[PDB]
């Protein structure tokens, strides 16, 4: 329902996969978030549903090399941290 505003990166990223606007409801953020993964494909089964991200922009936007898709809380901060407002 609220709408945030994603840093240049985050931003960047959005409209990559597909985009079209420079703000959003959290569950289109995460939408895209989601398409620009399966695009890049970072998500692999084996593992134990984990994402990837050391070689890719997104591992910089979370300053991570991998995370699991399975703890909400911890990835609604890392895009908390991408969110101007
Ligand atoms: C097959 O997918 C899973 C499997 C398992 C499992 N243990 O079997 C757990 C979890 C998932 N997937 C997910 O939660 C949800 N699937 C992910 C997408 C993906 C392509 C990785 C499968 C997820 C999503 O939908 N957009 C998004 C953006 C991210 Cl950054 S991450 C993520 C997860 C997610 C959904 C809703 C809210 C949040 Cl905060 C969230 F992080």
């Amino acid at each position: 329902e609220k709408l945030v505003q994603p840093t240049p990166l985050l931003l960047s990223l959005l409209k990559s996969a597909g985009a079209q606007k420079e703000t959003f409801t959290m569950k289109e953020v995460l939408y895209h978030l989601g398409q620009y993964i399966m695009a890049k494909q970072l998500y692999d089964e084996k593992q134990q549903h984990i994402v990837h991200c050391s070689n890719d922009p997104l591992g910089e936007l979370f300053g991570v090399q991998e995370f699991s898709v399975k703890e909400h809380r911890r990835i609604y901060a890392m895009i908390s941290r991408n969110l101007v407002s």
